[PDB]
């Protein structure tokens, strides 16, 4: 009566979540399918996702391991001595112990299989013959081997993204994320295209790992890193970055690469300003991965950039065929991608229609020192309200005094619909702002007002208390006019 | 008019709030009085309060120091090699370093009076001599050196709590946080006696900055450490800090504490244990400090303890005279004093009349793991409400797997009204806690529910985001009981 009530293509973050949740809350048969069941070349993402495999989890313990440079510099101002001199990093430890942290969650995946009735997993690249019929193939060549042939009620595409290249000459020697959590050495000079969160915690282990001498540049297009977040934690960003050791190059691209003799890259900016280094990585952005997966068989409405179009409830033209996760290019995170899995069972195997909302969506830039925001940015709050207030509060904390590290300043920022307080969005800068950003989301998701946050009494001495001592506005937006 | 129109008896984080007010926002003649205007011996406090110079900013920071043993350790796993055998804690360097910072905090606040119009310092033993008239002698004696005398409409009690003594023989030999603060050498053996949470804070400090093959015991009478916060975190929080090196000895308290030929403190216990320690420092509480300030003489009404009685906008008995802070005995920090001295500002100066709410104040522990808590211990919600739920989840964060401090979990533990799902307590122990507490009490505040948590998209990866999953009761109380489902 069709094979399976549910074919999942990824086994991704939205993919394994909509999975085990059919299988086990809603009792269907499920098949879901993926390249292979460990991370790695030369597929690199794997059971689990990207997010799992090459993306959150492994950069996490990464950056964790950079921050480590810092800290034993900065321990000295409290009277710790050792010898410093002496000190090396080691990154083939790094990514070993990486290595093994991925791969045990891996291995757990597998066992979430077999202790599921109806969940099955299969290998391989999935491809639609038509709106009931995903072929398991051993390529994603339109015409290898078919490995398999499954009939089924219902279709979620959760295939993810993928990086993006440019069209220069030497594409090919520049490496992406993939690869950088593969990297035999850690590079001595290296360079990281592209101005997103990506890259800019990418140039952050690099920076840490180098061999003394070593140096990394950020090379970006436009005139100012991490288009999109507040503006004024950009400039900071790119200030403390500069403190540390990374030469951020706005205005820059390569515009030729080519292999040096040694190994060594050799890089032509657009500019005419030319340079060499050991590693080359892309990180200009991501691309909705649909391309092969012959979304024309089954009259799957696509965009320009691959995106899979779809409602609020993730659903395609085609009623039975469904979409979650990066490929639908709305919020390119794991928890909303694990959402929209959930409100797609809901959806469909439970007859209860949930639509998975975007906004007041937080998120964090692990980058050192690390970001934490959610909600809106001033100039978008603008366009959209009467007059909004701006609160904005900087301060070296007392620690870094002693430290050395002066330049680490800690901001907040909060944006507000000044006619009622409504807390449109709050941004900030600095250690510990991915873990108190998260509880301010509870916050703004309530409706919160800049009286809920100044009323609450504050704990001492933290950096979070800052968030409530705000009552007076810096300058405000009045008609998109900026005022006082 | 009188001299003043008011006179503030304590220049530390309620007093200095108010001052600064009634002075810069209502324009009105504040005398502050405070016994010195540089932190240090022989009174330790001064301008700026107990926080700013042996209280909070200090013990943060000397905190953060004594991370660094277990951040240097932890840096192993994750690829950082350096001669271990070479890592050596030197505590004179950290001390001048607070010293500097606290020195020039308390020069901050001098600035201050030379530019407020009205705010005036003022310094002595401030007393009193009737409701009108504080007197700003020149010692803790009556028979003082009256410095000065200073007519006054409203008078602000903001002076503060001390450490508590044992009375035992040898308590002389013994220490406070006051003078911790000034040690000049880290004790190779210390005895932390206490289950509050100054005791477990320098115990963790005193852990960190010992020679090696030293000791840190902490003794406290009671049966667990942290008499009032949850249960679970109570019992995990032991654990770690014995993981950590730390003896943990429950029921057991001094009786009795001679002097060692080499100066160290010989201390026999009320178990009859014996031991030696080079540091006796007792935390075993604070007691508000209205002894000197001749009470009885304006009429105000105190406590057994020394506590000053006041309603909820902080007026005494006597309708002129108000008291903030600590020695009102109500909740002992910083920010609480803070907003109760604002309070009394519009209440009495601006006739807009404000009660500082003193439930639901998130706080935090600086143990090392630290805690961080907002609301009601499942045991007091469960007296209030029928049927009351208790969330809870625990994990070792990953980065813990790499670093080898495997004992590190990360606990959050929620209790709700199960009639509604009102978040009634949330309670963390782990890294990051006291940040992540701060914003939790805001929605707390606010009124959130189980749903509201998690029905927030989280923050990947975080360990706050744990609070967005948690979906389903671990166990409830009934009415009082504890049961496993609600029947
Ligand atoms: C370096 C990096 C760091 C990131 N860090 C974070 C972070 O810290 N926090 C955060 O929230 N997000 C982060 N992200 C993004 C996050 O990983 C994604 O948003 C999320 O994984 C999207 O999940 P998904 O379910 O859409 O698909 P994915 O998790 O990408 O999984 C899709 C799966 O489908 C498989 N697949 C693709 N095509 C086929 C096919 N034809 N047949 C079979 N299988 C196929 C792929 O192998 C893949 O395993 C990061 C991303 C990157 C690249
Ligand atoms: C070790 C330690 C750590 C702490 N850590 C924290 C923490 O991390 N976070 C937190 O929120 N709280 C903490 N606290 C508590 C916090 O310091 C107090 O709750 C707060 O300072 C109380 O403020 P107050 O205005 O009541 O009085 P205080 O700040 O104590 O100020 C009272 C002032 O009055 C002066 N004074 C007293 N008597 C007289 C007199 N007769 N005449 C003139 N002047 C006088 C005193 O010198 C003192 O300066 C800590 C306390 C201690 C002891």
């Amino acid at each position: 009566s069709r094979a399976y009530d549910l074919v999942v293509i990824g086994a991704g973050s939205g993919g394994l979540e909509a999975g085990w949740n059919a299988a086990s809350l809603h009792k269907k048969r499920v098949a879901v399918i993926d390249l292979q069941k460990h991370h790695g070349p030369p597929h690199y993402a794997a059971l689990g996702g990207t997010c799992v495999n090459v993306g959150c989890v492994p950069k996490k313990l990464m950056v964790t391991g950079a921050n480590y440079m810092d800290t034993i510099r900065e321990s000295a101002g409290f009277g710790w001595e050792l010898d410093r001199e002496s000190v090396r990093p080691n990154w083939k430890a790094l990514i070993a112990a990486k290595n093994k942290a991925v791969s045990g969650i891996n291995d757990s995946y597998e066992g979430m299989f077999a202790d599921t009735e109806g969940l099955t997993f299969h290998q391989g690249f999935g491809a639609l013959q038509d709106n009931h019929t995903v072929l398991v193939r051993e390529s994603a060549d339109p015409n290898s081997a078919v490995l398999e042939t499954l009939d089924t009620e219902y279709i979620l595409l959760a295939t993810g993204s993928w990086p993006q290249h440019l069209g220069i000459e030497g594409d090919d020697l520049c490496i992406t994320s993939n690869e950088a959590f593969y990297l035999d050495e850690a590079p001595k000079r290296a360079l990281c295209v592209g101005g997103g969160y990506i890259s800019i915690e990418f140039a952050g282990i690099f920076n840490a790992y180098k061999a003394r001498g070593g140096q990394v540049d950020l090379a970006y297009r436009g005139d100012m890193i991490l288009r999109g977040f507040d503006s004024e934690l950009r400039k900071q960003l790119t200030e403390q970055l500069r403190a540390n050791g990374i030469n951020v190059r706005t205005h820059e691209n390569p515009a030729k690469v080519t292999k040096n003799a040694d190994g060594t890259r050799h890089v032509v900016f657009e500019s005419g300003a030319e340079a060499d280094y050991d590693v080359v990585m892309l990180a200009i952005g991501r691309v909705p991965r649909s391309q092969t997966l012959q979304l024309e068989k089954a009259g799957v409405e696509v965009a320009k950039n691959g995106a899979i179009k779809v409602d609020a409830y993730s659903k395609t033209n085609v009623d039975n065929i469904y979409a979650i996760g990066d490929v639908t290019d709305r919020v390119m995170l794991t928890p909303v991608a694990i959402n929209e899995g959930a409100a797609f069972v809901d959806t469909v195997f439970a007859n209860k229609p949930r639509a998975t909302d975007h906004t007041k969506v937080a998120c964090a830039v692990f980058s050192i020192p690390p970001m934490g925001v959610c909600g809106y940015v001033e100039e978008d709050a603008a366009k959209k309200y009467d007059q909004v207030a701006v609160y904005e509060s900087s301060f070296t904390p007392l620690m870094h005094n002693i430290s050395g590290s002066t330049y680490k300043k800690f901001m907040v920022r909060i944006v507000t619909n000044h006619a009622d307080g409504e807390v449109l969005g709050v941004h900030m800068l600095g250690d510990s702002s991915p873990e108190i950003i998260q509880s301010v989301a509870i916050c703004l998701k309530m409706g919160a007002k800049i009286s809920d946050f100044y009323n609450t009494i504050g704990v001492h001495p933290t950096s979070a208390e800052e968030l409530c001592s705000m009552r007076t506005p810096a300058y405000f937006y009045e008609k998109g006019k900026r005022v006082e």
